[PDB]
């Protein structure tokens, strides 16, 4: 693959460490920031399995080139580096010391770790829609948003992940077949399938899934409900139900999101400011 | 999805239990074997994950219909029900003891070790399976140690038919065709040439062969997936295993011929192995 100065790092600048979580390993990289040249920092390096197929490795690449591209944002996951030449392929990226945000809600669901108030679970909310708005403004669609895709720092801060499925919105084979196939169905917008479109609309549809999953603390969407028998449910209009502790105006945000119609659900942007709004009253 | 009485199962008689294009758990099958209508017994059942996607499903279906297809054989995993109707669907295959076969011989290294006869007994019964799967026009595309169970006699078991497909139903050509194949087990035509024939699962076959020589060992060691294509290219071939003889090694070397035709068939293996094993026997 084309050599990339810019983002290239040393190997030997690179010690691989214990297993996270294709493979995905914590690290310690000297001098990976360029302002301080001998400090060694942990971090996180994706690379392929020893079993992996042709695809995992254009999957890999892909998602580099995607992180590259997006640029920085407070609530995505930041590539850091990559060592692309004479070597296995290693992805670079930020190391988020909490883990990902459904192991992170489960780990602090009451003793029935210290739990998640009201504010945080919005707060949460929020950031991702940032995150997310963000992302639409690049012109990315991550198609595969949920829990287990999102990262927490130690200051709790969200981050959008592995972005091994994300387009740019004109990378996308609309109508054909094959389009679509590989996107976890309880999180899929329905013209996903059905159309085989994808649109910053769908990607909205699959946020109001991940919100159902942080409101019910990591819960698993459509309890129950078996992925086959998932489509036809929802075109008869059978939506998840409101999670035990939320507000009605937040599962009416939930619900928008889950309209049929995309251009019915709210766009990112109204998604954060409406968030921003609750988040604020919250607090006061 | 089409109802095929033939090999439907009811739902209430078979009890999902602990975990072992899906995931597999043990279940219990109440009259599975028709001749015995009020025994339960022991199976495995793949199903779809939570989080499963539209090719999960397909591949699902794809590895029941193709089973449904191959028809039965010894020395691959059998077919005993499926529930398509009016639920998640679930394949119903026979329970391995044993496991897969990777798992199984790492744990038999130097927990009852491991002879030389039984290694060669091992590779002529997955040569008889995979003949027999090649007469059926069927290629796996997928064989690997992980991808073999052994049952409670110790008998091998072809498993896994998540990639498997008619020699027909292939997409020749397209730059798509084989992408999901595992890199280390896979022949250098199905990506160079994106075609795949009974002779490129012999060469898959020759891998396995050096797994079960090596007790479960993981083909070419050290060396990344990103770069093994080259070195193939190049003539790289794994060395000999040490509780290997030279001439089960050459067998090793004849599978990862360059030229497709020049490998041997499936059943030429079966003969030399048998000849081997009847001698190593006798
Ligand atoms: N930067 C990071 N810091 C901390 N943990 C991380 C991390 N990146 C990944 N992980 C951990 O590894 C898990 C899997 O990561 P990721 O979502 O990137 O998977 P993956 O693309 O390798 C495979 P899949 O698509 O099956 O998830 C995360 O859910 C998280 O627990
Ligand atoms: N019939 C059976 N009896 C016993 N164990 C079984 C079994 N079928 C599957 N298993 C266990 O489950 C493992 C995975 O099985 P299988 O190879 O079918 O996986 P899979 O198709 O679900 C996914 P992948 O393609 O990623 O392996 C086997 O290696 C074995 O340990
Ligand atoms: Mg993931
Ligand atoms: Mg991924
Ligand atoms: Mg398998
Ligand atoms: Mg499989």
């Amino acid at each position: 693959l084309p050599e990339d100065p810019k983002w290239e790092f040393p190997r030997d600048k690179l010690t691989l460490g214990k297993p996270l979580g294709g493979q995905v390993v914590m690290a310690e990289a000297v001098g990976i920031d360029k302002d301080k040249p001998k400090e060694a920092v942990t971090v996180a390096v994706k690379m392929l399995k020893d079993d992996a197929t042709e695809k995992d490795l254009s999957d890999l690449v892909s998602e580099m080139e995607m992180m590259k591209m997006i640029g920085k944002h407070k609530n995505i996951i930041n590539l850091l580096g990559a060592c692309t030449q004479d070597g296995p392929l290693y992805v670079i990226v930020g190391y988020a010391s909490k883990g990902n945000l459904r192991e992170y809600l489960r780990a602090r669901r009451p003793p029935g770790e210290e739990q998640m108030t009201f504010k945080d679970l919005v707060s949460c909310t929020y950031q991702l829609a940032r995150g997310m708005e963000y992302l639409a403004s690049q012109k990315c669609i991550h198609r595969d948003l949920a829990a287990r895709n999102v990262l927490v720092t130690e200051n709790n801060v969200m981050k959008i992940a592995d972005f091994g499925l994300a387009r740019d919105i004109n990378n996308i084979d609309y109508y054909k077949k094959t389009t679509n196939g590989r996107l976890p169905v309880k999180w899929m917008a329905p013209e996903a399938l059905f159309d085989r479109v994808y649109t910053h609309q769908s990607d909205v549809w699959s946020f109001g899934v991940l919100m159902w999953e942080i409101f019910t603390l990591g819960g698993s969407p459509y309890p129950g409900i078996p992925v086959e028998e998932l489509f036809k449910l929802l075109k008869e209009g059978h939506r998840m139900d409101k999670p035990a502790n939320c507000t009605n105006e937040l599962y009416m945000m939930m619900r928008d999101c889950w309209h049929a119609v995309p251009s019915q659900r709210p766009t990112f942007k109204q998604l954060v400011e409406d968030l921003d709004r609750i988040l604020t009253l919250t607090t006061n």
